[PDB]
């Protein structure tokens, strides 16, 4: 069988490589590092933290809160086995890590900032996270009064009251402030019956669907975290609004549970709490569309086992749905027949998602897994070029991604966001799923796994040339390709190494010789006279001084900066570049020249 605890493992670590903000020192990964720490700044506020959606830097709230709801139902259904698979610590702080930037977003009653940064303008670079903010503004946008969202708030109301369920035992604290925001904000959507001001996701996160299953949703949750019946019947209330199937009376059932439709979710916390007859037939008519079909239909199935409800993150739906039939067969009320049909049918797609049909979709796990998910900071770029380099330079383990055609057909290339897409959403009913497979099948995970990985190009270097001319001139180029993690420097300087034996034997005054940058496209450039480094020898450095100008992974040529400089002795001194160390290296290796080391903050960072 599959080791389910492994994949649970990397599963929930997925969700590490998609933080923003200030990041805790507790992380299990080489490769991230601090992101985004100005987000909020245009409006005075510090909304940092959370998820960045996909492969993208985005932080779309709706999803995000989709993401951590789904997430907290794991921890509420499967506590026990996840605590035993030594994940259930990591799965808290991210849900806690989403759930304090909801939080942030809500500065008042009725306002909420439900986005942070620009689809169009972020998605023009690829480029790392940890440079991201650089390239272009990441306005904050937000919904009010005047210009309402029900459905981002309903939405985000749910992850709120979802997370103070699962943390009021542990954090009480915590769990109070959570839950008297889910109802402020239940409040402002159910207010408002509105998405006329949220506008900033389109073409991204559009709700077609609405808010009313949210507002279920949301009560729902909301009931089960603190018991205020006032919420539950808010949200049964509403449930004559979810869709219907076309040309019946019956709650939708053929599609599935997702960011952009929850009242399949909503039908079964309903059914859960009240028993009622309505709830428990439409849930069991949605997995039995799934499995064994209703009223002769059934959803598409490959000829591999994959139920395939479509074409765009089609392994999300699959893994979504059979986590909601792990939930609703371990229910006692659950007809007996049927709760075998459902687990059966939840394993087979867990195990399509993890190499039934012959390969793993799950980055980093099991056989030949996806290589080139689409996704820019486990890629990691650092000239703005989907292409370079031609392999991930990081493994984005536990990534599922979005999956093969309805004929088990798939092509692994960066190139395809929809075959290899990744995103928040795909991943948070697939770790649910496998939280059940490891309660009911084992597998072990990998003890004190960590994601710290070898170091495939030098970061930051030199590369130089020099001509000998009455002294010397050097053009260098001094790299940031940066990648464990990738990240801004401004205060980059290094040194070239000279032996002046000749020239002070000879009675001239280190001092007046000439030092002078001819161009350099870092404006801050700066060259110090000669500084004495070895007194009993003679040996001196300039040190060229790049402090002031960034350089890093991105575009417009900002992983080098060129100098140009000279260095010249005063007419007819002697003068022996043969003998000097920086010369000797540019002569040897001018593409990596280890012998002009580079200092950051003057402190040590590349060469001899
Ligand atoms: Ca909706
Ligand atoms: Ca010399």
């Amino acid at each position: 069988d599959y080791n389910y605890g492994e994949a649970l493992q990397k599963a929930i670590m997925f969700y590490e490589f998609q933080m923003s903000g200030k990041l805790p020192d507790n992380i299990r990964n080489n490769w991230r590092g601090d992101s985004c720490l100005g987000d909020g700044s245009d409006v005075g506020l510090d909304l940092t933290g959370g998820w960045f959606d996909a492969g993208d830097h985005v932080k779309f709230n709706l999803p995000m809160a989709y993401t951590a709801t789904m997430l907290a139902w794991a921890v509420y259904e499967y506590k026990d086995a996840l605590q035993k698979s030594g994940q259930l610590g990591y799965l808290m702080d991210q849900i806690k890590w989403a759930s304090d930037y909801f939080i942030r977003c809500h500065p008042e009653k009725y306002v909420y900032y439900y986005q942070v940064g620009n689809g169009d303008m972020d998605h023009r670079w690829w480029v790392p996270a940890e440079c991201i903010d650089v390239q272009a503004p990441r306005p904050s946008y937000k919904v009010d009064l005047s210009n309402p969202g029900s459905t981002v708030t309903a939405g985000t109301a749910a992850a709120l009251a979802a997370t103070a369920l699962v943390f009021k035992d542990t954090d009480p604290a915590y769990a109070a402030l959570c839950i008297r925001h889910a109802k402020e904000l239940f409040d402002f959507a159910e207010t408002t019956m509105s998405d006329k001001g949220y506008t900033a996701a389109l073409n991204f996160y559009t709700s077609h669907s609405g808010w009313y299953d949210e507002l279920s949703w949301a009560g729902a949750w909301i009931y089960l975290a603190d018991g205020d019946e006032t919420y539950l019947e808010k949200a049964e209330k509403y449930v004559d609004k979810w869709p219907i199937e076309s040309q019946t009376t019956y709650i939708a059932y053929s599609w599935g549970h997702c960011w952009d439709d929850v009242h399949y979710g909503a039908a079964l916390l309903l059914a859960k709490i009240t028993n009622k007859s309505l709830y428990k037939e439409a849930i069991e008519r949605h997995l039995d569309y799934w499995t064994v079909g209703f009223n002769g239909q059934r959803v598409r199935y490959t000829p591999k086992g994959l139920a395939h409800l479509t074409d765009w993150g089609v392994l999300r739906h699959a893994t979504t749905t059979a986590f909601l039939a792990c939930v609703y067969s371990d229910w006692s009320e659950c007809p007996r027949e049927k709760a075998n049909i459902y687990i059966d049918f939840a394993k087979k797609q867990a195990d399509y998602a993890l190499g039934s049909s012959g390969r793993s979709y799950v980055v980093g796990f099991g056989v030949n897994p996806p290589q080139h998910p689409h996704h820019r900071t486990a890629h990691s770029s650092w000239c703005d070029s989907q292409k370079v380099p031609e392999y991930h330079r990081h493994v984005l383990y536990g990534a599922l991604v979005g999956g093969p055609d309805a004929s088990d057909a798939y092509v692994d290339d960066i190139g395809n966001y929809v075959t290899n897409e990744v995103a928040c959403d795909y991943n948070a009913g697939f770790v649910g799923l496998l939280a059940k497979m490891y309660e009911k099948y084992g597998g072990n995970p990998i003890p004190n796994f960590m994601a710290i990985e070898e170091k495939t190009n030098e970061e930051i270097y030199v590369e130089a040339t020099a001509n000998s001319n009455n002294g010397v001139e050097l053009k260098t180029y001094l790299y940031n390709k940066s990648g464990w993690p990738a990240r801004v420097c401004d205060k980059l300087s290094f040194r070239y190494f000279m032996d002046l034996t000749e020239y002070v034997s000879a009675g001239y005054n280190p001092n007046d010789i000439t030092v002078s940058i001819i161009y350099s496209a870092a404006p801050t450039a700066k060259i110090s006279k000669p500084i004495l480094y070895d007194a009993s020898k003679n040996i001196y450095y300039c040190e060229i001084d790049l402090s002031g100008t960034k350089i890093f992974p991105g575009s417009n040529s900002d992983h080098q900066k060129e100098t140009q400089f000279r260095i010249q002795p005063p007419a007819g001194a002697p003068w022996d570049n043969t003998n000097d160390f920086s010369y000797q290296g540019i002569k040897k290796n001018g593409e990596v020249v280890k012998e002009m080391p580079v200092y950051e903050d003057g402190v040590l960072i590349f060469g001899v």
